[PDB]
């Protein structure tokens, strides 16, 4: 149908906007701490601690399959990256601190993204 096409175009355009959001958030991680999944070879107990691992490569896979229906779903995944790190790692670590900085800096990007998503529809 024509409606399904129009809905598909909307999803494509949201995907475009989320790609730009993802790039901007990932620039706020210049150490690449959050770039890839925590390695289960190197941290073999990880899934005993963290039940839903997340990272920027995994988000990018979901994004390019158009697997984010709305900004809320995308934000959920970003918050998992931060929140998983802040639980597994102690306050005095470069990993915890990177997550705090990513959260603080990403907030600005996400605040305008929400306005754009609502604005363009």
């Amino acid at each position: 149908s024509m409606e399904q096409v129009a809905m598909e175009l909307r999803l494509t355009e949201l995907t475009r906007l989320l790609r730009s959001v993802l790039d901007q958030l990932q620039d706020k991680d210049p150490a690449r701490i959050f770039a890839q999944p925590v390695s289960l070879k190197e941290v073999p107990d990880y899934l005993d601690h963290i039940k839903h691992p997340m990272d920027f490569a995994t988000m990018r896979k979901r994004l390019e399959a158009q697997g984010y229906k709305n900004l809320h779903e995308f934000e959920e995944d970003f918050d998992l990256i931060i929140d998983n790190c802040m639980k597994y790692n102690a306050r005095d670590t470069v990993f915890y601190r990177a997550a705090v900085r990513l959260r603080d800096q990403g907030g600005v990007v996400l605040r305008q993204a929400r306005r754009e998503v609502d604005s363009i529809g």
